[PDB]
């Protein structure tokens, strides 16, 4: 009765030992995954950081976009092409167009 | 004594059996979390991606804000509200307002 | 013998136990990473969610940058320093620019 006792005692202890080391393969592979999205979050963080400082972005208070940069509160939007020039043209236009408009004057004067 | 010392010896393994049933659930619970948080960060990426293709941002190049999208370094800003016209107004103008200008030119003329 | 076979058995429910302690702790702190990785997402969907209500961005049926906002089709953009005017200028021209434009015209008259 207590040899057959001792093998079931062990059998149990086998089972364990088994059990715990697949647990330390699952523990393994779980932390590698976690330790991959740390990274990945770490580097989506300097992305987001730096869309935020540089997307012309909207100004609640001033109701409107704000071309103001980092510690520049005025700067040039540049790669602009034509507007349509026109009553209902919403298009923003270039300096192109203005020299054309001033050229028309001064030729007109 | 020796009945008492298997019979303690079993009640240990069952509490440790008892364990590691637990210690199971909390790893797949622990790896249902960090495979929300993979599907998760695979979304940020692709949105934070969609964000620095559209988003009217800063370059250094310029030392400006820029235009460029897609194969065309110059491109339109449209739905451009009427910036003020005044001496000291740092608004964008429209093609609506050069417009304007450009019809008290021509009447002139 | 069998007295000595509790004892080895017992040294090994022994290393089990340490091994036990050790897998929860490495458990704890898994999900200590874990929880603290899921916040951040949290806060990053958040900054998405921000900079998209708030970027001046593309819009693909315009084929340009869009000032839309909100619930207003249109919106200024100020804060922006004067461009370059010159026959092949792709900066944006601000309030300030066209006033002066506006004036000379009103000279000429």
């Amino acid at each position: 009765q207590i040899e057959d006792k001792i093998e079931e005692i062990l059998s149990k202890i086998y089972h364990i030992e088994n059990e715990i080391a697949r647990i330390k393969k699952l523990i393994y592979e779980t932390n590698q995954k976690v330790d991959q999205n740390t990274s990945a979050i770490a580097d989506i963080n300097t992305s987001i950081t730096n869309l935020g400082t540089d997307a012309l972005s909207w100004d609640d208070e001033e109701g409107a976009f704000s071309a103001s940069h980092g510690t520049s509160g005025t700067n040039k939007i540049t790669n602009v092409a034509a507007g349509e020039i026109a009553s209902d043209s919403t298009d923003a236009v270039n300096g192109s167009q203005l020299y054309e408009t001033n050229m028309l004057i001064s030729q007109y004067n």
